[PDB]
């Protein structure tokens, strides 16, 4: 199990790491959230770039990145444009997605980038190599906000992410039943004990899936998503459960 | 259905917290019952198998009286766990039935524990005796070595319902991480497709801890906490159950 050490956070060891997601529609609103999030205790800051309106301007995007980086200079910073297709806030062409992600990478302002598995294999390969050339780590991601694929399909996707050079494969799926939550946990475990040689993040969405945000140390998810301000768990509550589990 | 003891409704809301009282003699039992008044929990289990002076029914019942004296309004479950199923000692079947009939008669306890594998005829006879005296049965099966198939566990929990258990209960020892999922799988199947009453399930040890926490999710109506591995301090346990319940 290779691990990813960012700043001094070690992902894939110990208790799962708590990610919070910062959403801002403009520079002022990113800055407001950056100030408010800075009071809070968590492990990784995800900047959800798809909420930012001025995405046509790479310079504006990089100004927003710099504000966040400067607000929390020591926090692992993850740059994420989530496509509408996978539950994001707006549409983007594959060429512009690549422009932003490459600009984030070569800016030096971010520690990790999110890259969607189903962007296209040539574009994903290329972008993984560029990130690695610039010492940025890749969280490769797939989300299904409608339903849960079979255990075997989910494992196939995570394994393809490893094959593509992902530092941290990630998958998030929507339960339609409690059975679906067991399927996601079963997929996580198979990955952990038969395939994973790097950290993997998995989650079952919504109220039904909350247990998957708590059970990561047990079945093999290396990070979880927490809220500063269904399924969303406040970071101090989240950390409480993770410690209690860890020390049992 | 649910099961109500002293206003505690088992089978609704958050999983109920059981704490076990474990004293080897009357001194220690009296001292523990007093200290246990300071903790917050839903159900008090008296683990009768820890008690050394076990041959004397009168001695056992006196220990029950001390407990009831310290905590008059707590739901009280009288449990002799045979060594076979993880307990501290073994008694004759006859004395096991004698001790349980004595607890039932005494009016001092609200529930008894009967082990499913005690024998079908003896089990039904005791279940009927309990209900005749308005005492509920937690029917139990524990495997401290391994985890049976989810199919086998569901079959056991259904067989407990068939013999009249008010609350079927299985606790099993995980050997693999998969074993923990298997227990959760059996739990969900029971609750959603078979259970017409509350059911308690647990995966033991550290590996199984999530099963102590996730009862609301997968269908276990109660869990075990400690006042003093895989054990969780009652206050910590309560904290986690509330975070899950209120999400
Ligand atoms: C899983 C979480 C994310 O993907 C974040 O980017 C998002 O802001 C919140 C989230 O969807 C969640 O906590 O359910
Ligand atoms: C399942 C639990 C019990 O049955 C209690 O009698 C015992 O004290 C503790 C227990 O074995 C547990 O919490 O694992």
């Amino acid at each position: 199990m290779k691990t990813v050490t960012v700043k001094n956070l070690i992902i894939g060891e110990g208790m799962p790491k708590i990610i919070v997601s910062l959403m801002g529609r403009d520079i002022n609103s990113v800055k407001a959230e950056a100030l408010a999030y800075r009071e809070a205790t968590f492990d990784i800051l995800e900047w959800r770039v798809d909420h930012f309106m001025d995405i046509a301007s790479t310079q504006s995007v990089l100004t927003a990145a710099r504000v966040i980086r400067d607000a929390m200079p020591d926090i692992p910073l993850l740059f994420t444009f989530r496509s509408a297709k996978e539950g994001g806030e707006q549409t983007i062409t594959t060429q512009h997605y690549l422009t932003l992600n490459r600009a984030a990478i070569d800016s030096g302002l971010v520690d990790m980038i999110d890259l969607e598995l189903f962007t296209g294999d040539a574009d994903v390969k290329a972008t993984v190599d560029y990130a690695h050339a610039h010492n940025v780590y890749v969280v490769m991601s797939n989300h299904d906000f409608h339903q849960t694929p079979s255990a075997e399909e989910m494992v196939l996707r995570l394994r393809k992410m490893q094959a593509l050079g992902a530092d941290i494969p990630k998958i998030a799926v929507m339960p339609q039943s409690k059975h679906d939550v067991l399927t996601l946990l079963t997929a996580t475990l198979e990955m952990q004990q038969h395939y994973a040689d790097r950290p993997v993040i998995t989650m079952s969405m919504a109220k039904e899936g909350v247990i998957s945000r708590l059970a990561g140390e047990v079945f093999g998810s290396a990070a979880t998503f927490g809220a500063v301000k269904p399924g969303q768990i406040a970071v101090n509550d989240l950390r409480s459960v993770l410690m209690i589990l860890h020390n049992a």
